[PDB]
């Protein structure tokens, strides 16, 4: 039979194993071996240290599956709309296939977020009469979205940028229009060779950029990423659609991928196993044969016996690839081998994304204190439309965004009310990291060896809780001393995605890359080594996808490999929806 | 005889060799072997790719030693005052011993810097007339220095913090006063377990922090480093003294260390060799015996045969130590060895500093355009503190500070006029890095393999030059369209210190560390490993010193090792000058 070896039981790896079995590529007698460094709870309460999988982690208050929860990783999806060809098609199809469509609910955001900017409190609808305190004439009386759309249109000009295919084409062929007005960037410049922040800064000045970075929505990415992709993903014609979540958490999707793959494997006679607490240590090729070593979670740097497979999936992000590549980079490898991850073209293409650090603080309260009548600046979570919403509130602080989940349980547990506090960006990673150790304690774990998110959300220190409460007091009262009015959380925990093995909350395409060429060619890295024998060793996950903010991109890269390198029939309608960009 | 093996011919490694020979520790029949990854010009024109050494690099315009220059790395020092016992003692003694004291000149800074903040132009002397555009009442009418001094006093209370000894003791034992007024931090908290930015932000709010970060002097430092050390180094009572530089460049210190060591070694019968384009690849211990491999610069990841020495100095910063540790971390090491750099206590103490990325753009103009009579906001380089000065101009832009060196040429007929543009901090690294590749081109070198500073200042792209001129136009004209008024530079080059092998402009002691214990014990890392045989393997350099901004710290740690582990008589008077903190 045929053995399929998957390293990483995150979304991409789990989706791959589920498609191989349910799509009927793995037949009776075949083997699927999934290896996961972490110890996720696939088999109910007590079967792991946190719910699955990777950067998706639903966290229930007190670890009570009947309680309110906060998504401590990825939190929402965009429902596929086939009449518009927009939304997370594989996520929507997979939820339906797993029998979970009945649990899909709206994730509603306020039309009138509170903005806390340079010590001013401005509800977004009021900007026409209370201009934002940024020296950016015109733009400061409009939501930041108006400035995003304006900058996008200065970059895209008259180019069609409405469909997914047109957007893909702009990544490679998009040029600044003949009308581009700049001292720095000539008209006709290749937009994919421009940094988004660099050109936003050129066109709107530091105050226009800072206003957009401080007051913009969650989904508009202002880091210095590929300007071609940034323009089409932040503009008027950016992909959109209805935001949804899975009632009871996103993690159940990954529990069901695993359990349904195992039930289908039993019916098909396929040997499907998950081996947790076990990492890929090193990988290399001998012609088409993938050689690899495993390491235990207890001793992650020491490899075991050399194993072989004809089919290997590296279902793991850049920082995780880096740790595997480090294990052979400096080694004296066997004669006739190819140290594939350290080949020059593979290392170059792996740098086709930049990294954004993220930290999430999850706080449960015994009452929804933010709704009290005497709160000076409450979040506007009701009407402004009709349904109830989760916020956010948006600020120029380290605590850059707040979501208010409240009691999102089925109502049978003792009511707790959840708040998600978001810290992001290179600017702030060093700010938040020192809050992770108690003020009475020295650091004990070397930072690059603290695999905190891999194990599960970590108890918030008293310093971290107090800092969050200070920032929420400034947001909702305008007085740091009001932190005394906020009740102490009944539970507070954090996920710091900058730590290994994740090394990032998010990846974004880099400037000075041909995005489509990286998306196409990085998946089978032997293609980036001139003269190499093809091998079925693949790189999959959201990082080198066309949907980097989303589980969708993990599923799409995995699907693209099954289609292109295993000849499988896709479950998607790709007519108007390329899984990854073509060049 | 006795062999001394030094890895890294930066300031620390060169100083070590010089002291070993000129102090008479190495005697006739001994050997000193220095290995350097780079290829520095120690022997005049044609002898390397840039002037020595490490993060000190004088850059002459057009590679003309008679032209104006700009320090493309470290630029100034504090002259030792033995009467007050204040300043950079070893740097001053070394310049004197090398015969370079007659090249020492004042490095003067304006007492009335131009501030460009949130699109407003304010000369610092006029903040009473035109308050800084930050919502920080009182603080915004005073120089940022006042706020720095106020915060330091809130942290230090009545603790004496004027002497090196007392500053060292504050790192380990210093506590917030009983009067500390904070929601986040209790009175009496250990200041060394607090992040400086965390507590600044707590006490002064985001607008007070942002004003200090944007408008503070060059030496001011708001990163989230150890609050005990930050309070005593940012306070009214920070280490002071008269700022100087070496006319003709700081690099000639390092040329002269090498040449004079070689001459002295030849007179003494010591074999002194510098082998460049050759790096330490891997290091480990067998009892007291230092085992190592070298790699060529051409093939930096492939080690040669195992070599041994009894005396080894790792004269290289954290990111450089990290690359050497990576080469054994994942290896199956020989029987009876100690993989010293990957020992738990060594890895923990190596994380006792955080890193600050820095980028320097050096621009030479054919005329001092900033002095022209029609310039709306010229720098006040002439009068206010009596003699002429180099600036700076201070801004809230990515281009955070400007220095104006002008014509410092020594005998050209066609002098040029130099400008130093500084970009720093984790916030901006991704902003400046995309300017490093031409707008017509894709990236070609993997970012972690682009050893740019090692080679030498790189030609600025046209996009980088235009960005700097745009920022200088906004600063000096308040009109981005005035960029057309600035003459195109004769030469523009950059040094990005975030790149390997440096991985930082600067290191700063971290929160949640006992600074003194790390300073003392990291130097001989076998002392951090229970059961290990002691070995003469040392870690030296600025990063784990008590003078992290400065060459002084490289010399002090190197001096401390020669005194503590080789029984050498110090050249310093340590009466009021501990080389490193004592515990
Ligand atoms: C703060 C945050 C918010 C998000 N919000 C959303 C959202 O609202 N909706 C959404 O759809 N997406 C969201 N995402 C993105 C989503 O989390 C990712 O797209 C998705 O988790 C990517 O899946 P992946 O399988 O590619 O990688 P990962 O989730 O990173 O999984 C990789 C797996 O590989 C394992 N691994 C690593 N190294 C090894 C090794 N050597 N051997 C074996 N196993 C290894 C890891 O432990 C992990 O389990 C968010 C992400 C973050 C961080
Ligand atoms: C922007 C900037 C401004 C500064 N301003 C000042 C200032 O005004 N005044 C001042 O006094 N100081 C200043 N400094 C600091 C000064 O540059 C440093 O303190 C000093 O260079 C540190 O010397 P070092 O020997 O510890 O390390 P480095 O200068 O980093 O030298 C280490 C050496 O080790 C080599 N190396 C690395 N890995 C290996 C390997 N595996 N094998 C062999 N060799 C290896 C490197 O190539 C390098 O030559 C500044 C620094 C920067 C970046
Ligand atoms: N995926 C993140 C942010 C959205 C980014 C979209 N560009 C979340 O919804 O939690
Ligand atoms: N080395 C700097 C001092 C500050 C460095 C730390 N950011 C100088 O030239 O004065």
């Amino acid at each position: 039979g045929t053995t399929y070896t998957i390293f990483g039981a995150g979304p991409a790896g789990l989706y791959t194993a589920w498609r191989l079995v349910t799509g009927g590529k793995a037949v009776a007698g075949d083997t699927i071996q999934l290896y996961e460094w972490g110890d996720y709870a696939f088999d109910g309460p007590g079967s792991g240290t946190r719910l699955p999988a990777g950067r998706i982690v639903t966290h229930f208050c007190n670890d009570d599956p009947k309680q309110s929860y906060i998504e401590a990783g990825g939190m929402r999806f965009i429902e596929w709309d086939g009449t518009k060809s927009q939304g997370h098609q594989l996520v929507t199809l997979t939820i339906q296939a797993l029998g979970l469509s009945g649990k899909v609910i709206d994730f509603n955001t306020t039309d009138n977020p509170l903005l806390f900017l340079r010590e001013e409190h401005i509800y977004q609808n009021d900007l026409a009469t209370h201009p934002a305190p940024y020296n950016t004439p015109g733009n400061n009386e409009q939501p930041a979205a108006t400035l995003f759309s304006n900058i996008s249109a200065l970059i895209t000009g008259d180019a069609p940028v409405s469909t997914r295919t047109q957007q893909c084409a702009f990544y490679g062929s998009g040029r600044l229009p003949s009308t581009f007005n700049s001292f720095v960037y000539p008209p006709g410049s290749i937009a994919g060779n421009i940094g988004y922040w660099n050109v936003f800064y050129d066109q709107a000045g530091n105050e226009g950029y800072e206003y957009a970075a401080d007051a913009g929505g969650y989904t508009s990415n202002v880091i210095n990423w590929n300007a071609a992709n940034a323009a089409v993903y932040n503009g008027e014609f950016a992909p959109g659609g209805a935001f949804k979540t899975v009632n009871g958490g996103y993690s159940q999707v990954f529990v069901q991928l695993y359990q349904q793959t195992l039930a289908a494997a039993q019916e098909a006679g396929v040997a499907f196993t998950l081996t947790q607490r076990t990492r890929l240590h090193s990988v290399w090729l001998e012609d088409d044969v993938v050689n690899y070593r495993l390491a235990s979670a207890e001793n992650p740097f020491k490899g075991g016996a050399v194993q072989t497979t004809q089919n290997a999936f590296l279902a793991m992000p850049p920082a995780s690839l880096d740790l595997v590549a480090e294990a052979t980079r400096y080694a004296d490898m066997p004669e006739g081998t190819l140290d594939i991850l350290n080949a020059e073209g593979v290392q170059l293409y792996m740098d086709g994304v930049i990294r954004q650090p993220s930290m999430r603080v999850m706080l449960f309260f015994d009452r929804p204190w933010w709704t009290d009548a005497d709160v000076p600046y409450p979040p506007d979570l009701t009407s402004d439309g009709a349904p109830n919403t989760f916020g956010p509130t948006i600020t120029d602080l380290p605590l850059r965004q707040v979501y208010y989940f409240g009691n999102n349980s089925d109502g049978t547990a003792n009511p707790v009310y959840g708040v998600l506090a978001s810290y992001d960006d290179m600017q702030y990673v060093q700010f938040w990291q020192e809050l992770e150790i108690d003020v009475g304690e020295r650091r004990k774990v070397p930072i690059d060896q603290d695999y905190q998110v891999l194990f599960g959300p970590r108890k918030a220190t008293d310093t971290m809780i107090r800092m969050v409460l200070l920032e929420l007091a400034k947001v909702h009262w305008g007085d740091p001393n009001a932190a005394h009015q906020i009740p102490w959380p009944v539970e507070a925990i954090f996920n710091d995605f900058s730590l290994n093995p994740f090394g990032a909350g998010y990846h974004a395409w880099a400037a000075h890359y041909d995005i489509c060429d990286v998306m196409q060619r990085i998946r089978q890295p032997t293609g980036l080594v001139p003269g190499a024998t093809a091998a079925n060793l693949f790189i999959i996950g959201e990082a080198y996808s066309n949907d980097q903010a989303w589980v969708e991109g993990a599923f799409c890269t995995a699907e693209s490999v099954l289609v292109d390198y295993y000849g499988m029939t896709t479950i998607a309608d790709t007519t108007n929806y390329p899984l990854i960009c073509a060049c």
